[PDB]
Parts: structure tokens; C-alpha cells; sequence
């Protein structure tokens, strides 16, 4: 039990310090490409960059940069692409990357407007009849349906490569109630949503890595990937005792900087893992209780 560890860290009020040690221990690799001057206007934040070694390269000879990273969790045998919320000029790049990388699911953890600021471009069509064409990457996107729920929406989209005319279905999971630099309202609303993503098949190895983003692709994206991988590792071994959360977070930060932005987000990660563990160890009925506690209807 990371449970014991959780009570001791709480009991002695020391998340700030435990989170600070992750920060000082975390990895540091270069981001030369992200920092090229031709890429300035492809980055949302000056100080949030993909390492060169783990960046996703677009397949066009023009300029292959995008602010995204392949988090390849070897032992857990899942991968995720974490990326900033796209920008008015980089939405073509975004869906280029989804196409080239054979992603089936995009997980969006932020709202387009937060705290009065435009934190993400409006990169998917809000109405079936108003589809989008990205001239630059020669792709078309169209909203097929949506299922709107109290704190999250699930869209089904169709992505077409206009060159070849092949079409794919992309599922879009939008958590709408998670403040920037914040935590979800409970472990339950969080897990209910993670489980809906899992249940979609989007995270299968038959598919490319799921794309996860928030505004910068590190705080909230961090939090969600970390819990998913920890659950998964615990699931693989059917052994809570042997998942070390901080060390998994450190493994993740080898592929992208800054994953998990606050001590509270770290603490929440733990709660979410501890809570999810129940389902993974065979109490199936905990899933239904999360649907209830989360209040996904009205
Ligand atoms: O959508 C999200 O959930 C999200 O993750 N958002 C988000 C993340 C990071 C930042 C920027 C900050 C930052 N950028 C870093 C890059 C790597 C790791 C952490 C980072 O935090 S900062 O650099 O501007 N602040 C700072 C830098 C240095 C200091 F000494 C104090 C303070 C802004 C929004």
C-alpha cells in the first residue's frame, strides 16, 4: 500500500517537499529543435518544450516540428502522445500528427477558454454541418455525433486524408471541469472519465498512441497519464504493492518535462490510483459507484 505512504505524507503534511524532490530529480534533455527561431510561433509556452529525443516529428519535408512528445512506458506497454493545446496556426499539424501516428483517441483535459484566456484553439468542429478543412496538411474533419454529459463530452469525429481519401473515426474525450493548475472534483469523476476512455478501445495497442493534451500538455495530461499507467501496471501484475508512483512519474518525465504541475495534482494522482485499484483487484461494482458519485447526467 502506497496507502501507508499516502497517510504518512498527509499525516506529516509534506507533499510540497515530496513534489519538490521529483522536480529536482527529474530528467533534463535538450529541446534544440523546439527552440529554433523558425518554431517560436509553434510553441504556446516559451518554457514548455518537447525534448528532442522524444518529440513527434511530422512527416512533411517543409518543417517537421510540433510541440508533442511520445511518452513510451516500456514496462507497462502503453504509449501516449502529450501535446500542448493547438494553436490557430498549428491545428493542421495537430491532426497531421494524429493521422501519421494512427491515433484513435484524443483526450482533452482543458476548456478552450479558461480564466478569461484562450488556452487552446477551436481545433474540431462544433457542428456536424460545419466541417473543417486544413489546407496546409490536406485533411478534413467532421463532427459525426457527440454525447454531452455534465462534466465531459464524447465526440465522434471523422478524419479524412484528402490526398488518399482514406477516412478514420477519431474519438474525442473532453473533460470540461478540471481547472488549469487544478484537480478534478473527486477521484470518482476522474476515474469515471478514465474508464470511459479505456472502454472505448482508444488505448488498445492495435492503435497508435492516444493523444492527451491540456493547455501545455503537462499538468493535467501528466496527472491523467500517470494514473492510467499506474493502474495498468498494477493490473499487469495484479499486485498493488509493487507500483511505485513517484518512480513512474520520474520515468514519464524522461519523455516530457513538467508532467504534473502541482503538489496537489500529485496527491490527487495517488488518490486516483488508490481508488482505481479497487476495480483492478476485482470489485467491478466500484465502477457503477463512480458513475453515481460523478453525476454525469442532467
Ligand atoms: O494546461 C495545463 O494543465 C498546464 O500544464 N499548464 C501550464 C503548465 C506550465 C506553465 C508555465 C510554467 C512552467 N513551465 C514549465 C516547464 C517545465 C516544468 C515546469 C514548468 O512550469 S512557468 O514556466 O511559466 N512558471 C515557472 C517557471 C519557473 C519557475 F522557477 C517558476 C515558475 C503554464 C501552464
Amino acid at each position: 500500500e502506497m496507502e501507508k505512504e499516502f497517510e504518512q505524507i498527509d499525516k506529516s503534511g509534506s507533499w510540497a517537499a515530496i513534489y519538490q524532490d521529483i522536480r529536482h530529480e527529474a530528467s533534463d534533455f535538450p529541446c534544440r529543435v523546439a527552440k529554433l527561431p523558425k518554431n517560436k510561433n509553434r510553441n504556446r509556452y516559451r518554457d514548455v518544450s518537447p525534448f528532442d529525443h522524444s518529440r513527434i516529428k511530422l512527416h512533411q519535408e517543409d518543417n517537421d516540428y510540433i510541440n508533442a512528445s511520445l511518452i513510451k512506458m516500456e514496462e507497462a506497454q502503453r504509449s501516449y502522445i502529450l501535446t500542448q493545446g493547438p494553436l490557430p496556426n498549428t491545428c493542421g499539424h495537430f491532426w497531421e500528427m494524429v493521422w501519421e501516428q494512427k491515433s484513435r483517441g484524443v483526450v482533452m483535459l482543458n476548456r478552450v477558454m479558461e480564466k478569461g484566456s484562450l488556452k487552446c484553439a477551436q481545433y474540431w468542429p462544433q457542428k456536424e454541418e460545419k466541417e473543417m478543412i486544413f489546407e496546409d496538411t490536406n485533411l478534413k474533419l467532421t463532427l459525426i455525433s457527440e454525447d454531452i454529459k455534465s462534466y465531459y463530452t464524447v465526440r465522434q469525429l471523422e478524419l479524412e486524408n484528402l490526398t488518399t481519401q482514406e477516412t478514420r473515426e477519431i474519438l474525442h474525450f473532453h473533460y470540461t471541469t478540471w481547472p488549469d493548475f487544478g484537480v478534478p472534483e473527486s477521484p470518482a469523476s476522474f476515474l469515471n472519465f478514465l474508464f470511459k476512455v479505456r472502454e472505448s478501445g482508444s488505448l488498445s495497442p492495435e492503435h497508435g498512441p492516444v493523444v492527451v493534451h491540456c493547455s501545455a500538455g503537462i499538468g493535467r495530461s501528466g496527472t491523467f497519464c500517470l494514473a492510467d499507467t499506474c493502474l495498468l501496471l498494477m493490473d499487469k501484475r495484479k499486485d498493488p504493492s509493487s507500483v511505485d508512483i513517484k518512480k513512474v512519474l520520474l520515468e514519464m518525465r524522461k519523455f516530457r518535462m513538467g508532467l504534473i504541475q502541482t503538489a496537489d495534482q500529485l496527491r490527487f494522482s495517488y488518490l486516483a490510483v488508490i481508488e482505481g485499484a479497487k476495480f483492478i483487484m476485482g470489485d467491478s461494482s466500484v465502477q457503477d459507484q463512480w458513475k453515481e458519485l460523478s453525476h454525469e447526467d442532467l
